[PDB]
């Protein structure tokens, strides 16, 4: 399916200090991240999505329509300007980040009641589970 909407609370989360670390964030912020639990809220209408996610540290939220361009500060992460644009392959939504780092995106897509999402970086893969609640 393509429709991604709900409230989905994080069941794992593999690499996520490889993935900030390619993103060069400071090792201190790595160490309050690198584990804790969270909540995705996706609103999803048609082509539109407001996506929240939440965690006891950092919120970053993001809020795009699939197929038009748009320029994102990264500022929850690690500082940056990027043209981020969001969409389909089949039924992976799929974002490429471009910019100075190379190979940055993600890809997420929904296997029954549980949402998948792939972060990347570089060389780098973070990879998270989360399931509908
Ligand atoms: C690095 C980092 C964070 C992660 C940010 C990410 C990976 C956001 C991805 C959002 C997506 C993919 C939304 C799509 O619908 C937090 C949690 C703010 C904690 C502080 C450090």
């Amino acid at each position: 399916t393509r429709d991604q909407n709900g409230t989905w609370e994080m069941e794992s989360n593999e690499n996520f200090e490889g993935y900030m670390k390619a993103l060069d964030i400071d090792f201190a912020t790595r160490k309050i991240a690198v584990r804790l639990t969270q909540t995705k809220v996706i609103d999803q209408d048609g082509d539109n999505f407001k996506t929240k996610t939440t965690s006891t540290f950092r919120n970053y939220d993001v809020d795009f329509t699939v197929g038009v361009e748009f320029d994102e500060y990264t500022k929850s992460l690690d500082n940056r300007h990027v043209k981020a644009l969001v969409t389909w392959e089949g039924d992976v939504l799929v974002c490429v980040q471009k910019g100075e780092k190379e190979n940055r995106g993600w890809k997420q897509w929904i296997e029954g009641d549980k949402l998948y999402l792939e972060l990347t970086c570089g060389d780098q893969v973070c990879r998270q589970v989360f399931k509908k609640k």
